[PDB]
């Protein structure tokens, strides 16, 4: 083969790489997006969450507040009678137990604040990881349309070598048969009908 055409097909071999490479690219910018929607979706379900673990604490410290009007009134504690001390326990005891549910109802909401506040940073990274992606399939179609026309340039290159050694050939042909014709018209020699 001529050297321009196996250039050409140097070429053609190297823009069918930049083209797998950007369809790769595209493929997983399509991938990277889909993975940032749904971390979208699972950021939302987390908000939800913490709103409604948050509400629940909210409840719990109502009905500490609710119980804590009927603390009842010790003041002569050296003369306590049994009524009386029963009434302050039985408060104490109600305190206590909704101060449990309290501190329980408080875990899982921050735990549920922690989670949301994971799902926003999850949602952030994949949103990062997709336009970094997208500045590679950019760089990606930039260097495809770069070797596209070095392609094109060295397939019409290699036609033009060719049309060329073609005319070439030609023109070399007719001027070796007129120069030899040229001898016998110039002595008077002449062309005669058929």
């Amino acid at each position: 083969k001529s050297l321009t055409r196996l250039q050409a097909e140097s070429s053609a071999a190297i823009h069918a790489t930049a083209k797998w490479t950007t369809e790769n690219l595209a493929k997983t910018q399509a991938a990277q997006a889909e993975r940032a929607k749904a971390a979208m979706l699972s950021q939302q379900a987390a908000k939800a969450k913490q709103a409604k673990l948050t509400q629940h604490l909210k409840d719990v410290v109502d009905r500490a507040l609710q119980n804590n009007k009927t603390r009842p009134t010790v003041i002569d504690l050296a003369h306590q009678n049994n009524q009386q001390m029963a009434a302050m326990a039985e408060f104490i005891g109600r305190q206590k137990a909704i101060e449990e549910a309290r501190k329980k109802a408080e875990r899982e909401a921050k735990r549920a604040e922690e989670a949301y506040q994971a799902a926003l940073r999850a949602q952030e990274e994949e949103q990062r990881k997709q336009a970094e992606i997208e500045r590679k399939l950019q760089e990606a179609r930039k260097q495809e349309a770069a070797a596209k026309a070095k392609a094109e340039a060295d397939r019409i290159a290699a036609e033009k070598a060719e049309a060329e050694a073609r005319a070439k050939a030609e023109a070399e042909r007719r001027k070796a048969e007129e120069a030899r014709k040229a001898l016998f018209a110039k002595a008077g020699i002449k062309d005669t009908p058929l």
